[PDB]
């Protein structure tokens, strides 16, 4: 049931792409009458042996994952061999939470934002049981199944903690989403459950800005860094700002208990950040107290 051949895949539209890989909406049509299922297909552009290995790892991670708030794995297309693999994932027509929230902001109140928030916490909790560190938690990488269900997607950066260590050190990072990254991820390239918790704080921030462009994490951090950028890089400026307890401001509208959860997630000390279970319990209870 998981054997997808190249001759049956039909291109419909490009959903998005990056520097090394792309995501397309395709129809898997073995009966060639256009009745076949519509799927999301990932492929790579210019592949080195370690980019190939990363993709093989992502596929292994995706194989083992079954959860209501995690995007469904379907299979792989082996037709062109190891060198040119295609990852087959479920096509979600409502797209990313980032885009979905901007579009439907008038029908998405605080109670709904917290509904999404705790689904992300439960998904992340399940990830933790397998020692998986996501590394790319952001509303752009959360996908929408319907008005009442969101799913964590893009597992392209996801790593597996060693059996005896609580962090994973990435030996060669490319372009990173630095305005979602914990300080220790920036300074030491160390990724853990606690760095995912930091990132979840930024996701919660995202949700309560309603994806207002001027209030996005890059926008506010660049504003906070200032016009005197001479002498050092942006990442260096961000490191000093975070070290000095500079943080993303409270959106004017955001409940104080919600902003508190953010600032706790944004603790400099990895050992003082809350757990995803605690986060789920605190979010569910604030959501209950609202209605
Ligand atoms: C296949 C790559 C991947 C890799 C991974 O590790 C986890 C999830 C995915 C993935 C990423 C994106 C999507 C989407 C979508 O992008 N949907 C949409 C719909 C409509 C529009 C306009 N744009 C967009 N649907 N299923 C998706 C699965």
């Amino acid at each position: 049931p998981t054997q997808f051949e190249e001759r049956h895949l039909k291109f419909l539209q490009q959903l998005g792409k990056g520097n090394f890989g792309s995501v397309e909406m395709c129809r898997y049509d073995p009966l060639q009458d256009n009745t076949g299922e519509v799927v999301a297909v990932k492929k790579l552009q210019h592949s080195t042996e370690e980019h190939l290995r990363d993709f093989e790892r992502e596929i292994e991670i995706l194989k083992s994952l079954q959860h209501d708030n995690i995007v469904k794995y379907k299979g792989v297309c082996y037709s062109a061999g190891r060198r040119n693999l295609k990852l087959i994932m479920e096509y979600l027509p409502y797209g990313s939470l980032r885009d979905y929230l901007q579009k439907h902001k008038e029908r998405i109140d605080h109670i709904k934002l917290l509904q999404y928030t705790s689904q992300i916490c439960k998904g992340m909790e399940y990830l933790g049981t397998k020692r998986y560190i996501h590394r790319d938690l952001a509303t752009r990488n959360i996908l929408v199944e319907n008005e009442n269900r969101v799913k964590i997607g893009d597992f392209g950066l996801t790593k597996v903690l060693p059996q005896d260590k609580e962090y994973y050190k990435v030996k060669e990072p490319g372009e990173s989403p630095i305005f979602w990254y914990a300080p220790e991820s920036l300074t030491e390239s160390k990724f853990s459950v606690a760095s995912d918790v930091w990132s979840f704080g930024v996701v919660l921030y995202e949700l309560f800005t309603y994806i207002e462009k001027s209030k996005s994490p890059p926008a506010e951090f660049m504003r906070m860094i200032g016009n005197d950028k001479q002498g050092q890089s942006i990442v260096t400026h961000l490191i000093e700002l975070l070290k000095n307890n500079g943080r993303l401001p409270r959106p004017d509208g955001c409940p104080d208990e919600i902003y508190m959860i953010m600032t706790e997630c944004w603790n400099n000390n990895v050992n003082q950040r809350p757990s995803f279970r605690d986060l789920a319990l605190r979010v569910d209870q604030i959501r209950d107290n609202m209605a």
